[PDB]
């Protein structure tokens, strides 16, 4: 599992995320869309946006970046005991939204990238390794639920 020392690394940087959830949410979703354009097409609500400036100006996008981060934070602060939190999420993502597990890998990379951009002094190698573990645990447990439902990635 993650050790208590790894969790403390993750939650320290996350409490910095929380100082500016909306800005972090925007940078993370813009990175995802720009790096992996296919992901934008999953969003009926956002697929009209074509340029980075248009993405930055959308209030709605910033609102959904808050939704995402707020759910992610709730999961993180359970420290691996996130069975309840994860169940609704993997259900809508598998069945309603149809999000492949690979795209969850992509958003994981975009979170890590942004956290390094914004918080270098608290996001050294040790905190990066810890965060990457925590995101892998999130993926692995969601992947298990997808398997059960018959969408595995
Ligand atoms: C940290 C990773 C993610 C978290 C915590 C997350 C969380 C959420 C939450 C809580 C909602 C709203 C409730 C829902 O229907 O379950 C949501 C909706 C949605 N998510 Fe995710 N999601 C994540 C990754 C993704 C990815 C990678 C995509 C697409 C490539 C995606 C696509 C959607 C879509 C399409 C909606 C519906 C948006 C709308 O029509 O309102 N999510 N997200």
């Amino acid at each position: 599992v993650l050790s208590e020392g790894e969790w403390q690394l993750v939650l320290h940087v996350w409490a910095k995320v929380e100082a500016d959830v909306a800005g972090h949410g925007q940078d993370i979703l813009i990175r995802l869309f720009k790096s992996h354009p296919e992901t934008l097409e999953k969003f009926d609500r956002f697929k009209h946006l074509k340029t980075e400036a248009e993405m930055k100006a959308s209030e709605d996008l910033k609102k959904h970046g808050v939704t995402v981060l707020t759910a992610l934070g709730a999961i993180l602060k359970k420290k691996g005991h996130h069975e309840a939190e994860l169940k609704p999420l993997a259900q809508s993502h598998a069945t309603k939204h149809k999000i492949p597990i690979k795209y969850l890998e992509f958003i994981s990379e975009a979170i890590i990238h942004v956290l390094h951009s914004r918080h270098p002094g608290d996001f050294g190698a040790d905190a990066q390794g810890a965060m990457n573990k925590a995101l892998e645990l999130f993926r692995k447990d969601i992947a298990a639920k997808y398997k059960e439902l018959g969408y595995q990635g």
